[PDB]
């Protein structure tokens, strides 16, 4: 019933990430990013009971750590994306291998005109929302709908160099964690006109902290992976009011420099 998952698929980050990972100041501490990453990996694996499929790092692919961009998974059908950046399209080769070893329904985005980034796809359990930016185009959302037939797909424009989940994420069933800046409050109002259902809102002052990770572990509660108070204290105050969720402060300050967030580093899978 939304949020249930049994497997997580991640990928180690390479040394190429420090100097050659795409971004939109301050250099990246490669050692710290991989310390924050394994702790991130430890929470999905040894903490929340999921088994984490760790994928080896490819030094020719600086952004290989952000596996969400190359796969959108729903129920028993996984969509292999064609990323917006041509240099990221080879990240999908090992992604397809691993997801196959899990025996999912594999739909590859092969249209030479299709580009879709997994960070631009916000799935609410009832329908999809696809950000329209330079990474995800119109037709790129049209294979997403063609892939997942039983869900409505509505597209929302994303300005600047952002993804859709750069300022928003699901913090619960029918609950949408939203940022407070002007671009997020604009994309949120647009999405609620297309949906015939009324969604809830968890407004946080920091757009980066609006990207969380919601999980539903049976008899364990509703788990929320949010940004630590050291990273964003004003936004961690909001998540602290949720006394009925298992709150876990996860740090991602290094990978945030290359526009990498909590959601983008793992592909969550329910296999039953
Ligand atoms: C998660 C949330 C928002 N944006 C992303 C893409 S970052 C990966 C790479 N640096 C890039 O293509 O910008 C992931």
């Amino acid at each position: 019933a939304f949020g249930r998952a049994t497997h997580a698929v991640v990928r180690a980050l390479p040394e190429s990430l420090g100097q050659h990972a795409l971004r939109s100041g301050e250099e990246v501490d490669v050692a710290r990013a991989e310390r924050q990453h394994q702790l991130y990996v430890g929470v999905l694996g040894s903490k929340l009971g999921l088994q984490v499929v760790e994928l080896p790092a490819d030094e020719s692919l600086p952004d290989c750590v952000f596996v969400e961009d190359v796969a959108v998974v729903c129920e028993e059908t996984a969509l292999i994306t064609r990323p917006g950046a041509p240099s990221r399209r080879k990240e999908v080769d090992m992604m397809k291998e691993a997801l196959e070893k899990l025996q999912l329904n594999i739909v590859e985005m092969k249209d030479e005109n299709a580009t879709l980034d997994g960070g631009d796809v916000l799935f609410t359990g009832r329908e999809f929302f696809v950000g329209l930016s330079k990474r995800t185009n119109q037709r790129g959302a049209e294979i997403l709908a063609d892939t997942f037939k039983d869900y409505a797909v509505s597209t929302v424009p994303v300005a600047d160099g952002l993804h859709l989940k750069s300022f928003c994420s699901m913090a619960g069933p029918n609950l949408i964690a939203i940022g407070s800046s002007e671009s997020a409050q604009k994309a949120l109002k647009i999405m609620q006109q297309m949906s015939d259902h009324r969604y809830d809102k968890l407004t946080v002052p920091d757009d980066i902290a609006a990207n969380c990770i919601y999980l539903n572990i049976p008899n364990k509660g509703h788990v929320l992976l949010h940004r630590t108070p050291e990273e964003y204290p004003e936004s961690a105050k909001v998540y602290e009011k949720l006394k009925d969720h298992m709150l876990i402060p996860v740090s991602m300050s290094e990978l945030e420099k290359v526009d990498g967030l909590l959601t983008c580093c793992s592909v969550l899978i329910n296999k039953k």
